[PDB]
């Protein structure tokens, strides 16, 4: 049962999102853009998965969209308060969606990133896992994307399906779902 009611104030939610600020913030200055985050997505995640141009164009709009949905634009520098209040913003419009089973934007970046580890079909081994996890800097760990697979609950053959994923990352990044804490083993707090 997916927790929707947000926890905002919680230091540990700051803290997440904080982590995950200055892991996008590369140079180390406090600010990030649009830009950046798109090239990251691009430039770099997709072109060394080899993902198709379809592929990298589909993953880009849906990177778009998400971060916009926290207040992000090209050429505009965000830094970490702002950031923080627009993921409270993207937070409540997600679980708003997500009540009323309309995609939410966390689940399309999935659909996104799964198509381009698709055999069939919406699933990811483990070892595609590790590999994002170090291609995107999420989780380089490998024993951290092997604590993903053993928290999250896999499908017959041992992989993870893009539903599952999608209802760890609602109570991940939006809810602080206790059910979702080690999503990522130690890699992301
Ligand atoms: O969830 C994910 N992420 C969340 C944040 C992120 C960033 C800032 C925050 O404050 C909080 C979370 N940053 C990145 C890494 C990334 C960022 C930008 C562009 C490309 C990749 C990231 N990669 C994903 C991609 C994903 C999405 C849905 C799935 O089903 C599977 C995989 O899996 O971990």
């Amino acid at each position: 049962a997916v927790k929707l009611k947000t926890d905002f104030d919680n230091p540990r939610w700051i803290k997440r999102h904080k982590h995950m600020f200055d892991f996008l913030d590369i140079n180390g200055n406090g600010k990030i853009t649009l830009d950046e985050i798109v090239s990251k997505a691009s430039d770099d995640i997709c072109a060394k998965l080899e993902a198709t141009p379809e592929q990298t164009k589909r993953h880009q709009v849906c990177v778009e969209a998400f971060f916009r949905g926290c207040g992000m634009e090209y050429g505009k520098e965000i830094a970490f308060p702002q950031f923080l209040d627009g993921w409270k913003q993207l937070a409540t419009s997600e679980l708003k969606k997500w009540a009323r089973n309309e995609p939410t934007l966390i689940r399309e970046w999935g659909d996104a990133v799964f198509d381009i580890f698709d055999d069939g079909s919406g699933t990811i081994t483990l070892d595609e896992w590790k590999a994002f996890g170090k291609i995107s800097g999420i989780s380089p760990s490998q024993e951290d994307c092997e604590a993903t697979f053993r928290h999250c609950d896999l499908d017959n053959s041992g992989d993870l399906d893009v539903d599952e994923m999608t209802r760890q990352h609602l109570g991940f990044w939006y809810t602080l779902d206790p059910e979702a804490d080690g999503l990522y083993g130690n890699g992301v707090p």
